[PDB]
């Protein structure tokens, strides 16, 4: 068993770094089953030179609203569920990281079926929080996705590899990602389906 | 659909921005319904030209009062829920935005009605929180509503409008409110009516 | 009425301040009834010259004590309640605020009776935490109440008065507490009794 | 009794310390029953010349997983629970503690017995993170637990000792522990067997 993080907390991934640079996200968010639920995810890489300390991830949807009232909200904010309640949105960020928002009855895209998505307005705004370990400041990294950038019904490729040692990180297939059987249906739908 | 963040970070809001001046909070604060429900909100607005990483928002009561027992408390501090639950103080300060306070049992206005309002004596105090991206220190901006402040029955014009290929910020509306339909019982009272 | 707070955030108190000193506690702790429930509340002063951004308030209990398996622990930590669940820690320090734990089935107070607390062999640590607006660093001020230093059935004098427009704080008060009439049953057991 | 926290604040740790030197987890990792319920606990030490203000801690469970749909993680993340929600991770760093997760139906270690443990490809990372007072710049501490180094049904030797007024480390038990008696079954299994 190779450990990730050795007894004195060095890491043991990219060989030979020495922990500017930006931060990237990937271009694309893909929404596919994992363990029976459905589930949003875009991935979150890391910096190849330095920790990101008390680093959290944090979304935002942006969508133009009307309350049963006739208020209409322009670009109204609703926050996404991206690990909040469970300490999970509190990263450990040493290499990319695959961010899930399972889609549950407190998420907004519950009734969001496949064929609905591209139909509707909206955009997430992605954000990572974090002190620079090396700078001594506080960073902010930003990435957004538009309806069309939202993949139906596919994973993200896996870019970690143990080599000698060490985890290295494919950078090439970040960004990637492929198909896999999803159901078509909303969040919504499937469980109304599986409840009977 | 013209995205509000690009993918590189960016946000379109205020063409040929820079990302001291104050920020500043709306000179008075409304109650109305949004969707079946009671709210009290203010408008806090944005850094023309910087963004405010960590920004997050909150809000005290202050409100002179007797307990059962006799014991007067001068100035009584409680806090009034504007997201803290579910991340939605966790602000995305890019453009003015409307907080919301949904006046529920937990809420001190739970009992407070229209006419009962303008008798009551108590304090709304706002604070916004967060790090200056340019500056790299620790901000806090405070603003109040009294009483006479908090407007029944109104709601907050919007500001935000798209203009070629960027959002631009009437901050002349910003404090601007409008009247709506909007019942005088308190939540309280329309909690009761409609639960039979 | 007169405002605790300006529209444009500078607050009533200390005529003509300018918003090193060290922040101060209240020698004692008292526990008396607020609104039918037991609390245990101690003081926490401002900082006459200077405003504490993202102030908390959190208590420690360090009490030793053997796990039904024999383990002895000295001086176990284990959190008091002082606001962490409703954001009531997240203090807006700007004159001396009493702090209230109220002592529920999940405080280890719940068992604790008045003839029972002087026996009981334990400390609470207190400690306030937050970026001084004027000197741009985080600070801590911490203190301590034993048992003989919580004072049974007893509330804090009172100690902010208007005065001329603007609110002044009587310091001599600060420690000042008074006498009321106080069941010397502990929580549990005007539980028990109330419930039937 | 004599106080672990004086009134001014100052601790009564070390005789004569002036409140680099790295801080330190112990090496090992225990598994055993605290009332009733089994817990994975490790050891965190403090740092002899300095506080650490707005310490926190987190554990991530480093584990390769596949999803129920075939979609392989290769060293998954997810979070530890050693106080989140109560705030007892918020610490008090002024002598080693123990830190424990107490292993539930939520904790990833729920079905795993004794026998079963060392067959398992896990890792905990541990992450120590803090403000400290005299640097003014933020800390990480991390380290490592893999398989191997959780020893099951054991408890950690106490290290605190009262001598003269002050209350002194002996560091060289900091990562000694002994062995107690503890079933071995997993904590799903005692579940069961105690729920009949
Ligand atoms: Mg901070």
């Amino acid at each position: 068993i190779q450990r990730y993080v050795r007894k004195d907390g060095k890491c043991n991934v990219h060989h030979g770094n020495v922990r500017a640079e930006t931060l990237v996200f990937s271009t694309h968010a893909v929404i596919s089953m994992r363990d029976g639920k459905l589930c949003l995810m875009f991935r979150v890489g890391d910096l190849r030179n330095s920790h990101i300390v008390e680093a959290s991830i944090r979304a935002k949807l942006i969508k133009s609203k009307q309350t049963s009232e006739g208020e209409f909200i322009p670009l109204n904010q609703t926050d996404i569920n991206v690990g909040y309640y469970t300490g999970d949105d509190r990263l450990f960020l040493v290499s990319p990281l695959i961010i899930s928002h399972e889609i549950n009855q407190q998420s907004p895209f519950w009734e969001i079926s496949k064929a609905q998505l591209p139909k509707e307005e909206l955009e997430i705004v992605v954000i990572l929080e974090g002190m620079v370990e090396a700078t001594g400041m506080t960073c902010q990294a930003r990435s957004s996705y538009i309806t069309s950038e939202i993949l139906w019904g596919y994973r993200f490729t896996p870019v970690l590899t143990l080599e000698d040692g060490f985890y290295e990180v494919d950078y090439n297939s970040f960004h990637e990602t492929y198909e896999t059987s999803t159901p078509s249906l909303s969040a919504k739908e499937l469980a109304e389906l599986a409840n009977r």
